[PDB]
């Protein structure tokens, strides 16, 4: 356990980073993971990490965020890594290549990444068939407390965003425990303006109509993923629409187009979304705000800069029922998953919580 953690963090990951540009490193990571070539997680999930939310049981509250497995190629390997749930995507209706390279950048001095992938996607049809090939295996995983989420995007040339998301609901909704309407990528022109009130109500109404039209056992929860860069007005409007329409949850947050003071990485002024540690507290505060605006009645998946049990528990106490991580894998590798879970369990005990559930939103009380 603690042996693998130090080796990866101090030797293997720094060496890989020295050899491989970040996009190549990412592709290698997906390949190894899909093949199960992993220091298989020794951490056994205890009962106090279990969470019931979004109509499902989650064996532990630590998931892999969207964007690592964009095309649904490494799902089983990710459960093997110890994640309590997996989110794939973003997936666009038609295949598209995304932005020209280079489009991913490491900021090691900041434990951050900047990316401008631009929704590179194999498309709905390819991902549909990939998930169908393991659909019953996933049904059993979900029943055993390991749910699957699918994050939906829209094509660059799309004339009608709502129809792109609707198509995603129809094609991948039946294969997902939850769907994510990603209106917060900073790398698709016009996308984030879908977060405005009039736009958003129309868009989410259509999405929910399509979802409701699926057969009961194929009917996923629907969540909205938002940016950390919203005005107070934007956040109020999103909270209002979410409650009005009965949206099932929020994912808080995507990457930031802001550049917090103090970044040291040479590549800090590259265009794209910033992730990792400089995002952490901006994300946590957005969780805190959205939880209060929704009166704690709308489940939140908290994400941004998590690499320790403390980071996870801060988001949980701020209002998150579940958390996700991605960028920490860059710097710590696969052992970071067991690390976060072990540290989270220890902190829950230290602070007198019976389990994760007791800690959700605790700062507000
Ligand atoms: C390289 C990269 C690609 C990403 N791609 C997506 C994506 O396709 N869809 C999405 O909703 N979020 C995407 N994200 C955002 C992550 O899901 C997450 O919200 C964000 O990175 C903050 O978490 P982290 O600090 O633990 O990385 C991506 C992030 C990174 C770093
Ligand atoms: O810079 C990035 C970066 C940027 C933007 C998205 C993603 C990545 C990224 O995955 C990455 C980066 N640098 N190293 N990795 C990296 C390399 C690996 F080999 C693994 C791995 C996986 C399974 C078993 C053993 C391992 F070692 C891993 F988890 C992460
Ligand atoms: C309030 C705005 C702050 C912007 C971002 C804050 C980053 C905090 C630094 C802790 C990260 C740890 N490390 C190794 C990456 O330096
Ligand atoms: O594909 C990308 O560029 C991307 C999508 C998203 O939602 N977030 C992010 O940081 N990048
Ligand atoms: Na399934
Ligand atoms: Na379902
Ligand atoms: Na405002």
């Amino acid at each position: 356990a603690t042996g693998d953690e130090r080796f990866y963090a101090e030797h293997l990951m720094p060496t890989l980073q020295g050899l491989l540009d970040p996009e190549s490193a990412h592709r290698l990571a997906v390949r190894f993971t899909s093949l199960g070539l992993l220091p298989r997680a020794r951490f056994q999930d205890s009962d106090m990490l279990e969470v019931r939310v979004l109509g499902h049981k989650f064996r532990n509250p630590v998931g892999i965020a969207a964007g690592f497995d964009k095309h649904g190629e490494a799902v089983d390997g990710l459960y093997k890594m110890g994640f309590g749930f997996v989110e794939i995507g973003s997936v666009t209706p038609k295949p598209q290549e995304g932005n020209p390279r280079p489009r991913v950048f490491r900021l090691p001095e900041d434990q951050a990444v900047i990316n401008r992938y631009g929704f590179n996607s194999h498309g709905l049809s390819v991902v549909e068939h990939r998930l169908r090939a393991r659909q019953q295996k996933q049904a059993k995983l979900t029943e055993d407390g390991l749910p699957l989420g699918v994050n939906l995007g829209k094509n660059k040339t799309s004339v009608d965003a709502a129809e792109d998301y609707a198509e995603g609901v129809r094609v991948l909704g039946p294969l997902a425990d939850y769907l994510v309407v990603n209106v917060s990528s900073p790398n698709t022109a016009g996308l984030r303006s879908l977060q405005g009130k009039a736009e958003l109500r129309r868009l989410l109404t259509k999405v929910l109509q399509e979802r409701d039209g699926l057969r009961r056992v194929h009917r996923p929860a629907v969540l909205v993923k938002i940016a950390p860069d919203l005005t107070s007005q934007d956040k109020e409007d999103i909270a209002s629409v979410v409650k009005e329409l009965g949206i099932d949850g929020l994912i808080v947050t995507n990457t930031t187009v802001s550049r917090p003071a103090g970044l040291q990485g040479a590549l800090r002024s590259e265009t794209g979304g910033l992730s990792g540690k400089p995002l952490r507290d901006l994300s946590t505060q957005t969780i805190r705000e959205m939880y209060a605006l929704t009166q704690g009645r709308v489940p939140i998946i908290g994400v941004g800069g998590v690499s320790s049990g403390q980071d996870a528990l801060e988001k949980i106490r701020a209002g998150a029922s579940l958390v996700q991580l991605y960028t920490a894998l860059t710097f710590w590798g696969p052992p970071v998953v067991g690390k976060v879970k072990r540290e989270l369990e220890a902190l829950l005990k230290e602070q007198g919580f019976g389990g994760v559930t007791d800690a959700i939103g605790a700062d507000h009380r």
